[PDB]
């Protein structure tokens, strides 16, 4: 409808797959060659579907800070035939907040959604599901089961993906651009 969501249906278009696992369907974000990032509840295998197609997971890694503290980002390297399109330069190298910003999902369940979730706060600290967890990004939506792996914009930046929500507010966990250096 605007330019932010212009940039989102971008990224949707060309660097998103559907990812099944034994805990459901998510959004999952390729950031470049074969890696991709997914909320570490999804609890990655072996084997992953993609787009429902079986693949080998050649390395899942969960993110946790140098105090030892769970980030909720997993980041995947998939033995796919095909590369994403190269999206390092779109990460922010720092935490902040954010205006303006938008959630998009595409599963079965969430075919080609977008929500325009306003104001980012850098919230740092949750309890995220019994788990301490840091680098929280949190957005006033309502956001619901089906959304989690859902990637948050901003019109040129790529900073998070959506982790979880208490029925009021939803919290997305950031993403750096020093996750990513190869």
């Amino acid at each position: 409808m605007g330019p932010g969501f212009d940039f989102a249906q971008a990224i949707m278009k060309k660097n998103t797959v559907i990812a099944r696992t034994e805990k459901g369907e998510f959004t999952m974000l390729g950031v470049y060659d074969r890696v991709a990032v997914i909320p570490t509840h999804a609890s990655v295998g072996e084997i992953i579907y993609i787009n429902d197609v079986e693949t080998r997971v050649l390395d899942a890694c969960a993110l946790r800070d140098l105090t030892d503290t769970n980030l909720e980002i997993t980041i995947v390297k998939l033995d796919r035939n095909q590369k994403f399109r190269d999206i390092r330069h779109f990460l922010p190298r720092c935490e902040d907040d954010y205006n303006d910003a938008v959630l998009s999902v595409h599963t079965s369940k969430f075919p080609n959604m977008y929500i325009p979730v306003g104001q980012v706060t850098n919230y740092g600290f949750l309890n995220l599901g019994g788990t301490p967890t840091h680098r929280i990004l949190m957005y006033n939506f309502p956001t619901r089961a089906g959304q989690c792996g859902g990637v948050v914009t901003t019109t040129g930046k790529v900073i998070g993906i959506h982790v979880g929500g208490n029925g009021a507010q939803g919290f997305a966990a950031m993403l750096l651009h020093s996750y990513f250096t190869d």
